[PDB]
């Protein structure tokens, strides 16, 4: 094993593994989200912007897993990342109700993965999750359902409050 | 008695005791409305913003009284803070309806404590009314009002109107 | 439920409205004791300035917790705030006894949250509990500790050490 | 009659006349004093600035006062200044006493004073005494009565603690 190695359980390595996989997954719904509200026929530069720095934190957040991984000794192993689930996203509420699922799944399998350090007792490793993620799912969460109620407010259907909303995000 | 006290009347004394009370149960009314607005299904971060300062500078005018009664050689007494009226404020116009009718029972309480003081010839008591607090009270109540008519303008029903009402006070 | 709650059981939610609810009658304690030693008969300028301070720290800490219920979709509850137990908190030494059995008070209701987000499994929760208040609690029950016994080295009764010991507060 | 003159009473015009020379009076007392502990037996260079300028502060109120009388119409008459009650304060907390006492005594005349400002209906008169006069009065008061109680901790008696508390006013 690494000459680093200790306290560094299998099925953590294997859980970090598919972490790192769920964040560039998400990091790719974003991307896709993004580049869809800069088409033509949509034209959101607010919610584009948004989804960009999204997806550029999220693939922050699979490189932190990554340098973790080799800091304690695990090996890397990244698989395929799948297609976005969908190629247009609707309006901006329905791509932030979207968002918000998928920041509620992501949050679950990284309580999941706290469960798999706390059971192995890794306490390097449930700090980590306290720190560097829990607590940013959290604020993702509430900052995401506080903009679906703004929008909501503001009038989500296509129309004058969609596009006043948009502007609070640019 | 107080090395210091003069031409202070014991009314009066106690009079400012019920005045404390009744600015830190106005703080402690704001602060509810604050943190309401700060749910992510109310996210109006205006609102939020300003009855945290309106929290914030009722209990200043909670401590000021608390000095002037130092000052004057009484004794502070402090009862229990009532719980506010409310859990929750509903829109952002019945919270501002709630406040000013709020301002107005302690703007009653400020010109019968004028009164009091009055009666009992105390013009350094009267002065400090006049200077600190009945001045304060009336811009306070002018200011709420015209945001009152604000958003029934804007539109005070929970739509575009409060949304844009509501940047006016970020 | 809320659209953010996630992970986040009722007897947590309800803790922490007891907790804010404890926050906010410390902060009254420390406020009583703040303008007590502004008397002039007791004229203590260095506590009443360690004690305003104090009470403006645990308003914030109230606010830290009603800030933490609304991010998790909890719903806050305010109670009433009980008056202080006493109107007069003796000497400085007295009333440094008075805060750290407070302290310690508040101490225990942390640990206690602590076990409830524990037993249900809210690593969230406990990082909260753990940055936030925990690591404050016992650093100012260490402080007020090591003042109390400065205050007995230069002379606990009100006398010149009392007097010296009120300037290194300043 | 002047020019200027408008609801100026006579009784008004002839208090002022005499809260002249009290306030010149007042100067003088603190004069000595402050002189007093500067001789070599005393030597308490705190007292001595603290009374010094005390000492001119009442000289400006007494100054006040003729730019008023002047203000309004009215005919300044100055009347010979009495000599100080004492030429000898004894220690610092006996000189404190003494100022309190009078202190009070002006406060007294000053509410006087206003009492026949008002009934003689000049508002004018009464904002000056509130604002310029009475005011600076209870402050002065409070001020004093905290540092009795400051030198009575320290130990008022000619000792370690009447030198250290002589420090705090320098
Ligand atoms: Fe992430
Ligand atoms: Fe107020
Ligand atoms: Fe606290
Ligand atoms: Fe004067
Ligand atoms: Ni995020
Ligand atoms: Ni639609
Ligand atoms: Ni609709
Ligand atoms: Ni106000
Ligand atoms: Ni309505
Ligand atoms: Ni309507
Ligand atoms: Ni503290
Ligand atoms: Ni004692
Ligand atoms: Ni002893
Ligand atoms: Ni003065
Ligand atoms: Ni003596
Ligand atoms: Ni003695």
């Amino acid at each position: 094993a690494s000459q680093v190695r200790q306290n560094y359980h299998e099925d953590c390595e294997a859980s970090i593994n598919k972490q790192i996989n769920m964040e560039l997954y998400a990091s790719y719904v974003y991307l896709s989200m993004a580049y869809y509200f800069e088409r033509d026929d949509v034209a959101l530069p607010g919610f584009a912007k948004f989804f960009k720095e999204s997806s550029d934190e999220e693939r922050e957040h699979a490189q932190t897993f990554m340098k973790y991984q080799n800091k304690r000794g695990g090996r890397i192993v990244l698989q395929q990342i799948a297609a976005p689930s969908m190629q247009e996203w609707g309006t901006g509420l329905e791509a932030l109700q979207a968002a918000l699922d998928l920041e509620k799944q992501v949050n679950q399998s990284l309580l999941e993965l706290h469960s798999t350090a706390s059971g192995n007792n890794d306490p390097h490793l449930t700090k980590l999750l306290e720190d560097e993620y829990l607590e940013e799912q959290v604020d993702s969460i509430k900052k995401i359902g506080d903009m679906i109620t703004k929008l909501k407010r503001a009038g989500p259907h296509h129309g004058l409050g969609e596009y006043m909303f948009d502007k609070e995000l640019n």
